[PDB]
RNA sequence: UUU
RNA sequence: UUU
């Protein structure tokens, strides 16, 4: 580079994007692109917004100042906001261009004034703007999204109802989206202009809705009116209910004017019934969204579902009636109308028994892909009744009692300052009592391709009979479980298993005297991965793995250490004969050093090596020419003190070397002489003082893709005067460059950035 | 203190004791006491000894001098010795009264010559000696005692035989224990002196015992032969067994001599008989371990059962025929002679059922205490058996498959180079496969103690009627279970319940929706401790918990964090009404920060408080008024930057302050001004540079039992006069003063200790 | 850093 | 550091 960077922000260009995210900056900084489109500042500590401010930036399309002073107890409590954000007269009215204005979480008290007509969004989230006036609404004419919400709520109270202005809105006349969640607004401000798509209410004190209150809203896509009256039960935040245990009130005319309406959430509103009234002017409804209310009953009933054949997407999770386990599932007929539905939840109705004829009233729904019966109690179940539901993408019974965070967020929308469906059909029977197992438990299920029993009690000295029936089955989530490894049989008739988790089955393993057989793989002839991790394995009877097909073996949290004690040479061949492995996860295996043998035992195709967070003390790094493959090590988090002396007298084909979080202090006189095959290097979070050009060579430095120094104790005296040019003027990224990439010493210089490091006497 | 302090060893004084234990040295240090009796060096790296060594030293009674070399792969591979410790003519000779010496560890090739005649002792263990001849062993006309082993083992290996000359040991008149284990020795080292006491002979490739082997050994109390013609499977190392799975072969009259003979241990010895003419003469036997042998048919028979009316332990674990899984335990009537049997162990026989008459052998002896049939895989048991046993101390089925290291150590004995039994009658159910439980499975069991359930499946939400039979019941450990804590009368039955473990029962913790009420311990009016660890705990029906009798409450590894989430005041009295609580842990609790509230919400008795390991960024010190009895406080492993103003100001009752780990930079100017009280104060593992007066009053110094300073940054100038005198001359106890209590700074004295730091120039 |  |  002719000039080196200098301004603390991430210049990207595709629009002119400068983002200044999370820079520790009291200032805009000065040198910022007079073609900047996009600019971002959130997070920082700038304390005002002057004409200054944005004076040259005259292309300015987007602005995104947020949580430059986030309320008190929104933000941290060790570095907590002194003073509101101050916008001083003309600081915005010079940019003609601005459509887009993010001023979010920065304790203002007012709808900041003198904004562009030019401006299409106003985000305001998280201030202190609880009184909104129709004249302070006027400078907004051209404005089609607002965000006003979270600014009085049980965080960021306000101590007042939320007010707006009778018709505040109405002048409004592009106005699409509008969020006023999370306010402590008593009532829907009226009247609304009817170019409104989104309207997000919840999270409110609205304690009913007049029958005018959408009269003219045609146009209306999405509405939201979750968390009015609120059912309090086990909410994990303060939640005060409507008297008597109230319902949210709806007119039964109350949306006859939606006819656009796609998506209507009534989430925690106390409803006891749902008045098919309501949807008799609602054609197209695709979504529904009923869950936290007292619809128990409703359930057994419900005949507005009659008027809703276009549905994709309903929701009647957690409707049980406190202190009541019913016998059964009560669903309605009404349910074989929903012709539509590709997603039916209904977690949380709870109930004991479940039996094939209570879904029967969804049989011939032709779209469903998804029935989520999870969170239920349920402790009975003849799971061959799914033998109807061969076309369904996923059943989810988990969480249950079978034995042979979501729907309890605040704002699950809110914003922030900053799997085996795919395999195919899908039965999860995760965190149930399932015990023991046999074939015919899943017999009829020939069809499943992804079998998820993770968090089960099973506790069985698996022997190759017990999942006989599911011949299609790719993927077996076997993982918090209780696996006994006696018989190297176990798993074999999974003829089509393609991944295999007995991870966290550690119990059987933490005991003396217990036979093992880690050589189960042989048998599994289309196995491409296989996880083993937590598993604490530290006695094997067998003493190889072997496959012919295995590409991934994930061996984390396990005790090679006692394994490949020094002078046992038993197990130094344990994956030797996993023939096609690409990677290997040995991290986390308290190993403080590895005996010889270790990677000549490796096989041949090993690719990708993790041993971090070991406690490696040593390392002889010219045994990894043994490796002749290996591309991405990662020796990150252990107790290593130096590099090889020649990197490329170790490994010719490396591309990828992790060293973060180690011991290093300085670097060996040619390190990576020679070494034109790396790409990426991380040396982050060591104890390197210096860095000289012997060592790191500009031929081998400029092709790097990435190079990570952060973290280190540099000397930026007169000895680092290469290495502080070359950080100032290469093209290679380097992150953190401007915030953690900091000289220590000497004196004068101790915390500052080696990139505004100007070294003129030298 | 007159004079500073400055040997690097810890001078104990009783007999005076120096202590120079991993103390990084290269040199036996000078100003060792003239009256030394013991003197340790045990982990350093001092390569020599010479007649300087101990030149001045005329007193000493003991030298340990073990592992300043330690063999290669039994060493740190960071920092493997170079070279062998030399040891010069005349090193040993000039002390007279040296009755104990320990050259273990340093890699020796031979016994070390020109020793004293008043040596009692030598232990040249985990050295390089496997060839003994009777010439080098007439130095030690008056030893007592002799560890010779390890020297030839799979991890020291000297890659031949051990040989002994015949009749080496025979002229050593004094010789009371001999230890050759672990070293390759084929044959008994005959002919051996009558006056032997123990004799160590396992781990070794000795393939029989000849007849005469033993004659003359009237004395002999211990004979251990284990490990010879070991049984290996399942050996966590490499074992060599006999050919043809043969046994150690030991002639009917071996032991005829062995007169006073205590404790016989044949221990993995493939011995497939016991044939009763070995005990013949051996009247007082107390100790006989025939573990890791095959002797299940054995066991039936057990004629030799009848000669061992004096045995108090009997060990017959892991006897178990390889493939083979019994229907029962076949015990011989036999085992009613063993009247004296105090401990009896019966692990790894490896069978089905458990039925109470197999036990009907043992019903009489009268002074059996312990019974152990952990690790049988026992699938049925009727508990109410136990019936008979209400005067065991313990009854052990851990490890079993019930559902209504140390057998396998190479040397357990092996030498470093550094509950609830006490409750009554105890029965462990732990590791077993328990899922459901009821009131019957403990009928007849009134008299229990303490029960041990950890580990087992039992997922169940328990109302008070399950242990009802169980009035004496002191202490559960329902510990690694999945409780699920629906009802808050589980456990109102244990009336008698003094503690109580619910740690790791985080399963039903874990999923949203899930009412669980921790105001259960209201019902339990005995209960003084209760450990709920690790239950991930974010939720919480009831919003307090009541005791009048609790006075330990152990809540580390939950989610207090979510619960005292900002803005929300539900929880903040979860613990005020724990009446009697003295003990608190709330350490794991990602905690980054204390809500007002937290401490005026604490019970009034709270004593010690830790808030260890929690991510604490700040901290309202003033918030400790409110903690009026509190005595330890431990804010360790957190990031704390500073300490408060006046530690007098927030409270004068606290001795005990520990911040180790922490961030803190500087103390404040008056820090401890005033806090007489103060006793312990831990503020290693900082970042602390310098210490004024002002802050560390003498006054308040002097006093304190400990003060902890290592791992911090300081800066040793001209500055620092005040503290680098008051460290060098305190008689207060700084553990690690002469080893990580160092400068930092500046130039010349990076790294040097505060301790021979000397400050003239200033 | 003899397990 | 809007969950
Ligand atoms: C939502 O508005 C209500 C009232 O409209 C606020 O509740 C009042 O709070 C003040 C100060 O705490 C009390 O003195 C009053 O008793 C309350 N009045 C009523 C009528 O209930 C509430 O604080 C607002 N919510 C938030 C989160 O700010
Ligand atoms: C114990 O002694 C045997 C000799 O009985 C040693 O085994 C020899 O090891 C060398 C390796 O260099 C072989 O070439 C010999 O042929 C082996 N001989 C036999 C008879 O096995 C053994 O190494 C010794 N054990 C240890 C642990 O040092
Ligand atoms: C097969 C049922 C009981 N069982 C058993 O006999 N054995 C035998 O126990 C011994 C140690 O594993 C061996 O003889 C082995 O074959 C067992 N080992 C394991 N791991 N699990 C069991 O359930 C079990
Ligand atoms: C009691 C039998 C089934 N059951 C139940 O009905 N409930 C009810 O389900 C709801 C959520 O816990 C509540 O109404 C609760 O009372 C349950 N809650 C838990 N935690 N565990 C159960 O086994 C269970
Ligand atoms: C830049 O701004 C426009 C308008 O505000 C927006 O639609 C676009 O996504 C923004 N791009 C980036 C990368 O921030
Ligand atoms: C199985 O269920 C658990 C939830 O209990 C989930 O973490 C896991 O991702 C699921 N496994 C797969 C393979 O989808
Ligand atoms: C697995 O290991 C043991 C040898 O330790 C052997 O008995 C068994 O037959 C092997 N089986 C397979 C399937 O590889
Ligand atoms: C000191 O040495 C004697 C004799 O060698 C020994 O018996 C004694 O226990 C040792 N004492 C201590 C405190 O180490
Ligand atoms: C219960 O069993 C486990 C062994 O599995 C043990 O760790 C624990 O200390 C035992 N509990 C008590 C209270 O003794
Ligand atoms: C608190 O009590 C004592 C100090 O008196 C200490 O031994 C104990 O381990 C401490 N434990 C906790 C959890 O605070």
């Amino acid at each position: 580079r002719w000039f080196p960077k200098t301004l603390p922000c991430d210049v990207t260009l595709d629009h002119v994007i400068v983002d200044c995210t999370d820079k520790h900056l009291t200032e805009i900084p000065g040198g910022i692109p007079t073609n900047t489109t996009n600019l971002t500042l959130t997070i920082n500590h700038i304390p005002d917004i002057s004409p200054a401010s944005f004076h040259r930036l005259v292309h300015l399309v987007e602005i995104d100042f947020r949580c430059n002073c986030v309320p008190i107890r929104l933000g941290s409590k060790s570095n907590m906001c002194p003073r509101r954000l101050q916008i001083k007269p003309r600081s915005f009215s010079g940019l003609t261009y601005l459509k887009s204005l993010y001023l979010d979480g920065n304790q203002l008290l007012e709808i900041p004034q003198g904004l562009p007509p030019s401006l299409q969004l106003l985000s305001l989230e998280a201030n202190n703007i609880f009184s909104i006036r129709k004249e302070q609404l006027t400078e907004l004419a051209n404005i089609e999204i607002l965000y006003l919400g979270q600014n009085c709520y049980y965080r960021n109270p306000c101590y007042v109802s939320y007010s707006i202005e009778k018709d505040a809105f109405l002048n409004l006349t592009k106005l699409k989206v509008l969020s006023l969640k999370d306010n402590n607004v008593t009532t829907v401000p009226t009247v609304l202009p009817s170019t409104l798509t989104e309207l997000y209410l919840y999270n409110n004190m609205i304690a009913e809705i007049q029958e005018d209150d959408f009269n003219n809203l045609n146009q209306l896509q999405i509405l939201d009116l979750s968390g009015n009256c609120p059912r309090c039960y086990n909410a994990p935040f303060p939640c005060t209910p409507c008297k008597n245990n109230s319902p949210l009130q709806i007119p039964v005319n109350a949306f006859d004017a939606l006819t656009e309406l796609k998506v209507l959430r009534l989430h925690s509103n106390s409803l006891q019934h749902v008045p098919p009234r309501w949807f008799k002017n609602i054609n197209n409804l695709q979504e529904l969204d009923l869950s936290q209310n007292f619809l128990a009953k409703e359930i057994g009933d419900a005949k507005f579902l009659h008027f809703l054949p276009n549905l994709i997407q309903l929701d009647l999770s957690f409707n049980f009636e406190l202190q009541v386990y019913r016998a059964s599932m009560n669903l309605s007929q009404a349910f074989s109308s929903l012709k539509s539905l590709k997603i039916l939840r209904i977690r949380g109705y709870v109930f004991k028994e479940l039996k094939s004829f209570q879904l029967s009233p969804l049989h011939n729904l032709q779209n469903l892909e998804v029935l989520d019966l999870g969170t239920n109690f349920i402790k009975i179940a003849n799971l061959s009744m799914f033998k109807q539901f061969k076309r369904l993408k996923v059943i989810d019974l988990s969480v249950n009692k079978i034995s042979p965070l979501y729907y309890f967020r605040y704002d699950k929308y809110a914003r922030s300052c900053r799997s085996c469906y795919k395999y195919g059909q899908t039965l999860d029977l995760s965190k149930n009592s399932i015990f023991f197992i046999k074939s015919s438990d899943f017999q009829h299920l020939s069809f499943l391709k992804c079998l998820n029993l993770s968090g089960n009690l099973i506790s069985q000295t698996l022997n190759g009979s017990e999942f006989q029936p599911l011949a299609e089955l790719r993927y077996l989530d076997f993982s918090n479980n209780r696996l006994d490894l006696l018989h190297s049989t176990a798993f074999e008739e999974l003829r089509k298993l393609e991944v295999l988790d007995i991870s966290s089955n550690s119990h059987y393993f933490q005991s003396e005297g217990i036979t093992h057989m880690l050589n189960f793989t042989k048998n599994l002839k289309v196995l491409q991965k296989l996880m083993m991790n937590d598993n604490d394995i530290s006695s094997s009877t067998s003493r190889t793995m072997e496959s012919e097909s295995l590409r991934t073996l994930e061996f984390r949290g396990n005790h090679l250490d006692v394994l490949w004690r020094d002078g046992d040479n038993r197990y130094l061949q344990l994956f030797k004969n996993l023939l096609k492995l690409e990677e290997l996860d040995i991290s986390k295996n308290s190993l403080s050093f590895l005996p010889s043998g270790v990677f000549d035992g490796m096989p041949p195709n090993l690719k990708n090596l993790s041993l971090a967070k070991n406690g490696l003390k040593s390392f002889i790094w010219e045994k990894l020419r043994y490796l002749k493959n290996l591309e991405t090590l990662d020796l990150s988090h252990n107790q290593l003190t130096t590099v090889p002396e020649r990197l490329s007298n170790c490994s010719r084909s490396l591309k990828n070397l992790i060293l973060k979080n180690n011991q290093i202090r300085s670097l060996t006189k040619y390190f990576l002489q020679d070494a034109f095959q790396l790409r990426y290097l991380d040396l982050s979070s060591n104890k390197i003082q210096m860095i000289q050009k012997t060592s790191f060579p500009e031929n081998v430095l400029n092709n790097l893709k990435m190079l990570l120094l952060h973290h280190n104790r540099f000397l930026c005296t007169c000895d680092a005067v290469w290495f502080v040019w070359w950080v100032q003027h290469t093209e290679v990224t380097i992150p953190y460059l401007a915030t953690d990439v900091t000289c220590v010493g000497p004196g004068a210089h101790k915390g500052q950035s080696v990139i505004s490091l100007d070294l003129y006497t030298c």
